[PDB]
């Protein structure tokens, strides 16, 4: 009985922490677990493509993926692992700094048995934040960074 | 202080009921409300394009949209209404009978402050259902119908 | 495989609507369902009862039981626990707090027995932010006073104490 | 604008982890935070009574409380702090090993703006667990321990 669970939200909403909470629940109950992280975010197997890690994932019952937006093969991997009877849990940004779909990640939603969107605190007005604002002027989608380069932000502060 | 809330799920998960629950909360507190329904679902203003109802929506504080996947202008409408300070609540299928994104509806996710995926009961094995199976052989995406044409289904029953 | 699900929240949060949404999911899938309402709440908008024991026999022939306004049944705990242990799905909509923000009857005893517990939210009728509580408008002091928005406001913390 | 949030669940459901997730959200946004833990669970200020820690809590905007069931003054403390404009977040067991209310903790529910009940994995059948079973024969409520002394369990496994 396989499954895909998706944890969405802006930056600073605790997506990775929620991923680990969910994974630890199975681990403490003696399930074999594997967590995959995107190798280029360096601020628990590192990977750039999920296929590079698929043999390790096959010998496990529960798979966690952190920063799923950066994996070009996120959809085919999760779907194949869930159909092989694995529980797959994915933490990911739903939107880029432009509030557009981040990579292929939203194609998981129609495939998922569970989808949640977490919330952050607006770093500018301190209300609830749904979005991520880029502070600099860089235009490319992939720019690795933390609170130095990004603010979690509400709708009003996003457009300010 | 505008916002977009999205209620996703397969068929038979009570998306419309949850939309009404949320809308009634505001209405009981004296907010002016408008509910829009897709005119072609024959099975509360009917509409085929949201632009056709934009004038009525402008004089209201809370807008509910049922079956949002069928409006080709869902994204621009919701984003415009939320930026104009309105609370927009959207009930929508996330997936077609093929478990692919239904129209443009997933582009709302990165723009929404709240996203939830509801669950149905599998009509074939009676466990939790996340998907919709088409019973017949028709291949086009838009085919209006209820439990006579569709089953809410789990992963296993979907592929049976 | 029985179950207790609990839907909490202040007044005007849509607890009854969420109850019905959950019950209809099972019904549309061919499960036999029963909904029980508190007989003394005769407000405009499904078996009426004052004690859940009085409808136990009907409940035994069904797979899914919904209970509206569970706070008013003195036998809520033993009924739900017995039905869930007999393999039924029991769904309970109830106020968690009185107008005094105190536990409403025996209803919180269900929480340690329940596999699912949610607390819904209302809109503050005085400042229009999120409301978690119910304020009584009049001066009556007894717990049980039936009424709607004529007698009660859903209210935030600050408006509750105003 | 003060607030009480309550995180309930059986053992091994990640209540502490969810508490920290929520606290870190505020901290990363520059709020002053304090976390209080029950001093007698020695498996972040330790305390036996919340009143012993009330002066520290007054100089802070966000207060987290771990294992709230063990503080006899949980209700008056949280209510007082929330009315003073603080955000109070409480992780706690809802039920003892006998599935009875654990201390005074349920009296927080009618005072709280947010209440959630987390789930664990059944350590005996591996389905969803809502309860905690004591493995030994000791009869007193307070017995500190982990997976050595307790299993998270479903309804059926609880009564087996
Ligand atoms: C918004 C955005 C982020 N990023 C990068 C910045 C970060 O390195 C990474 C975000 O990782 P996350 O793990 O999503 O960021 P986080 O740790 O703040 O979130 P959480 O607390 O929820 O775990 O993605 C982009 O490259 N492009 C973008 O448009
Ligand atoms: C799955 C699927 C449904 N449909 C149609 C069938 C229905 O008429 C409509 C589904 O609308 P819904 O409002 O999703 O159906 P519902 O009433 O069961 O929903 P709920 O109980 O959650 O309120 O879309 C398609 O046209 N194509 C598809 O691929
Ligand atoms: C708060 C409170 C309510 N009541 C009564 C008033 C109502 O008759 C009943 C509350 O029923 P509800 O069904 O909780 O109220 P509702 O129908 O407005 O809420 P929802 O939208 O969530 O369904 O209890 C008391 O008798 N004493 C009290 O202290
Ligand atoms: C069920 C139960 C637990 N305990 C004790 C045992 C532990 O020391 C403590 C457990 O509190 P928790 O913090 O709930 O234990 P946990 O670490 O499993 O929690 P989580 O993973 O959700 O963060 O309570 C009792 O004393 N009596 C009881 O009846
Ligand atoms: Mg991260
Ligand atoms: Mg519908
Ligand atoms: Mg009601
Ligand atoms: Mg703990
Ligand atoms: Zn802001
Ligand atoms: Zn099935
Ligand atoms: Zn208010
Ligand atoms: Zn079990």
């Amino acid at each position: 009985r396989g499954q895909i669970q998706v944890i969405l939200g802006p930056m600073f909403s605790g997506k990775s922490t929620e991923l680990m909470r969910r994974v630890r629940r199975f681990q403490i109950a003696q399930y074999k677990c594997l967590v995959i992280k995107y190798a280029k975010d360096t601020r628990a197997l590192p990977a750039c493509l999920l296929r590079d890690v698929a043999q390790e994932a096959l010998g496990v019952a529960v798979i966690g993926i952190d920063e799923g937006q950066f994996f070009p093969d996120i959809v085919e991997f999760c779907e194949a692992m869930a159909n092989a009877g694995k529980t797959v849990i994915v933490a990911a940004l739903d939107g880029t700094f432009q509030r557009k779909p981040f990579g292929a990640i939203l194609n998981l939603v129609p495939l998922a048995e569970s989808v949640v969107k977490l919330t952050a605190v607006c770093m500018e007005c301190f209300r609830e934040a749904a979005y991520t604002k880029r502070l600099g002027t860089e235009k490319e989608v992939e720019v690795i960074g933390g609170a130095d380069k990004y603010h979690s932000v509400c709708r009003l502060c996003y457009f300010k």
